[PDB]
């Protein structure tokens, strides 16, 4: 039961239950289904994201700074930061693209177009074609560093 790659956890040295996804590292309080069968995955997906950097980026250097130093513990940490603000409502994913994105689609919002499989960093691509139309995904590793996804297509 559940969509592909969810499952009831419990926090440890904590009792709240919730769901998890193992392919987006995702999380909700929410049940995430309530018969359809055989359906796959989207050919392609549409997505937008938000980068965050580190020393250990293939890249440390991005348009919002030449020498990017932060480690990947720090990079986790603004990441769970931003997800957190977007789930109070204060923040809203496409702002904070905009601004704090290190990848430089962050002109675009966070949008990087359509895609298939085979296109991006088997991470990425495993998580957003996990992600139904509207879901955000929890902190994604690839070599560019930390991501939060955001399918919209």
């Amino acid at each position: 039961k559940l969509p592909p790659g969810w499952e009831k956890r419990m926090s440890r040295s904590s009792g709240r239950v919730y769901y998890f996804n193992h392919i987006t590292n995702a999380a909700q309080w929410e049940r995430p289904s309530g018969g359809k069968n055989g359906q796959g995955e989207p050919a392609r997906v549409r997505c937008s994201h938000l980068l965050v950097k580190h020393s250990q980026s293939r890249r440390p250097s991005s348009w919002r700074q030449e020498k990017i130093t932060r480690t990947k513990e720090e990079a986790l940490e603004l990441i769970n930061g931003y997800i957190q603000k977007i789930k109070s409502g204060e923040e809203d994913f496409e702002s904070l693209a905009s601004q704090f994105s290190d990848c430089s689609s962050a002109k675009a919002r966070g949008d990087l177009g359509a895609f298939s499989r085979g296109q991006m960093q088997k991470p990425f691509e495993d998580a957003s074609f996990a992600l139904r139309t509207g879901e955000m995904s929890g902190p994604v590793f690839t070599d560019s560093g930390i991501h939060i996804i955001l399918r919209t297509e």
